[PDB]
């Protein structure tokens, strides 16, 4: 519960029709992050030495 | 009545979506000039010195 993901723009697929080149371009963009309310709530373990 | 407005096209707005850049460029264009029939008809006063 401590961690939460903020989001401004979700995953979107926008296609731009290039004409001089016959190809069609597909663009995918996203706006996300990962932040926690307070400076605690996660613990990690590591091998000795 | 000695001056004119030679105009080819009026004020026009244009909208283009540059999806590869994710902008929305706006273009405004017009064509005008200021001419007079004859080489006289104007007078302007200026400060001294």
């Amino acid at each position: 519960d401590n961690f939460v993901m903020p989001r401004q723009r979700a995953v979107t697929v926008e296609r731009e029709r290039q004409a001089g080149k016959q190809r069609d371009a597909y663009y995918v963009t996203q706006r996300v992050n990962l932040q926690r309310y307070f400076e605690n709530g996660v613990v990690s373990g590591a091998y000795a030495a």
